[PDB]
Parts: structure tokens; sequence; C-alpha cells
């Protein structure tokens, strides 16, 4: 399998558990800190980062009655100027970039407790698929799924249901949307962490996934796997290898990864593009850092980059 040796840039450093690379509509850069801790409990941070400097500003520190957050993964919104952020204890997350945010749910369109979120990602219909590695939400005692398949996938509708779509899977981690030129969403790709698979469905509409299949392995024995992911223009998918110092690069048909990048770490977990580039910004938790590289090409649009009223 071809692999390719780009040239990584430090972005900035000490961000424990780095993660959650994202830019909102105005091009501001944020990044999550799910791993920060104080007095050995859950303190999670939601940073902005001044890319020029490296300087960290921190945007929210988001608790619920006395439980601390740990904001793993995040998505721009494209109508407001607000970031929805997947909250391991926490659940789903809408967070104002001026410091305020909100509790999506605590309870799922069936009743049931919230399970603790991890990433997701925005259809461009508005629709977030998101994933659900951990155990219920806070208060509830944490738990995640790396032995046990418990994990869970939601579906976050623009009408506001909260949607289970799918469970049983071994830590559900980095999620992915495929859609037609036309804008149509057609396909949804799950990473299942610790089995070293990634899963695909075919997209039917708002919430609803049909023919669930195995759609691509990911590379190595390690402890770790595919993280997180994203498409670039060509929808070929580029996958975190979390453990394998690598980012895995799948073709539209998936299978085996067509060519594989190396990482000057071993933990990559996870990335995102500069939008109107090919520069790939890569959050990983061996130094828990941010790093930068340029790939062949530029990155698929994300959901706030898309046209709320098409081509004119
Ligand atoms: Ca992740
Ligand atoms: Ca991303």
């Amino acid at each position: 399998i071809p692999v390719i040796e780009p040239l990584f840039t430090k972005v900035t450093e000490d961000i424990p558990g780095a993660e959650g690379p994202v830019f909102d509509k105005n091009g501001d850069f944020y990044i999550v800190a799910p791993a920060v801790e104080v007095n050995g409990k859950p303190a999670g941070e939601i940073l902005r980062i001044d890319l020029k400097t490296g300087k960290k500003t921190v945007i929210c520190k988001p608790e619920v009655n006395g439980y601390g957050g740990i904001p793993a993964g995040c998505q721009c919104d494209r109508d407001a100027n607000q970031l929805f952020v997947a909250d391991m204890r926490l659940g789903l997350l809408v967070v104002q970039t001026d410091g305020t945010f909100e509790e999506i749910a605590k309870k799922d369109s069936e009743g049931r407790r919230m399970q603790g979120c991890n990433d997701c990602a925005f259809d461009y219909e508005g629709n977030l698929w998101i994933t659900a590695p951990a155990g219920e939400v806070a208060p509830a005692d944490a738990t995640a799924s790396m032995q046990e398949k418990f994990g869970s996938i939601y579906c976050f509708t623009t009408d506001g249901q909260m949607i289970q779509v799918d469970t049983a899977f071994q830590f559900p981690n980095g999620i992915a949307v495929r859609h037609m030129n036309d804008g149509r969403p057609y396909q949804l790709i799950v990473a299942e962490m610790p089995t070293k698979k990634l899963w695909s469905y075919d997209i039917k509409g708002p919430a609803k996934i049909e023919n669930k299949k195995v759609w691509g392995h990911i590379p190595g024995t390690h402890e770790g796997g595919a993280d997180g992911m994203d498409f670039d223009e060509d929808n070929n998918l580029l996958v975190a290898n979390w453990g394998s110092s690598h980012i895995e690069v799948f073709g539209p048909d998936g299978g085996q990864p067509k060519m594989r990048i190396r990482c000057p770490f071993e933990k990559p977990s996870n990335l995102h593009f500069k939008p109107q580039t090919k520069t790939i910004f890569v959050t990983e938790h061996e130094n828990n850092a941010v790093w930068k590289f340029e790939w062949q090409r530029n990155g698929k649009k994300q959901y706030c980059e898309t046209l709320k009223f098409g081509i004119f």
C-alpha cells in the first residue's frame, strides 16, 4: 500500500486529549480537550486556537449539575454561530462561540437516557449523525464500550428528534456522510475502533439507514484503530488510525486503504480540512497537540460551507 510522508507543521500543544478540530463559519479554529481533569474529575474544555501563534483561549468548560463534561467531537452549524459538540459525559451540546452552552437532550426519542457521545457529522440536509461509545450520560457512572458492544449511533434531525438509529457497536468513534453531487446524503460510514472495521449504511432519508455492512478494514493489530474521519473533494475517506502512526486513505469503494499517510506521531485522533484549501489539521494523543500538513487536494465541504438556498 503506497505511503506518503508529507511535512507536518506543529500548530499548538498542551491540549489534553486533543480532539474535535473544526472551523466555524467565520474561519475561526477550535479543538476540544476531553482529557482535562480537575482533582481527578472530568473537566473537559472547548478551545479556540490562534492559527498564527498557537495561542489557546478557553471558550467553554461545560458542566451540568456538578458533573464536568468530556467534549470530544465537533461540527460547525451553517445557519448560526454555534458548534455542535459530542460530549462523552454530557451527550450532545450546542455551544455558542461566545461562551454559553445548552444540553440538546437528556433522553432520546424513545425516552431512554442519552449515552455519552464521541464525534458527529452533519449531512447536507442539516441532520446530525452521532457516535456514542460511552454509557449513560452523567449523573450515571461512566463506562465505555471498548470491550462490550453497547455503543450506539444517533441522528439528531432538523426537526429536533434525537433518534438512536443503531446500537451494539464496540466503541463507535469516527463518522462521516457521503453525498451525491446534488447534495443528497446516501451513505453513512461508522468507525468501530477496536475491531479495526469501518461500517457503512445506505442513507434513505433523515434518520433512515439500511443495508448495514462491513465497508473497510483498518490496518494493524495495535491497541486503537479508526478514530476521526473526513472526506476529501474526491470522496476519498481519510481516517486517523490511532496507534498506527498513519492516517488511512480509502477510495470511494472502501475495502483496504488505497494509500497511507505517515504521521510524525503514533496516535492521530482526528482531522479537519481548512475550507478552500488542501491543508489538514490533525489532533493527536502522543503529544496532545495539533499539527497540519498538505493533502493532495481540497477537502469535501462541511455542512456549514454549503449553500442554504442552493446555486443561484
Ligand atoms: Ca474521536
Ligand atoms: Ca473533522
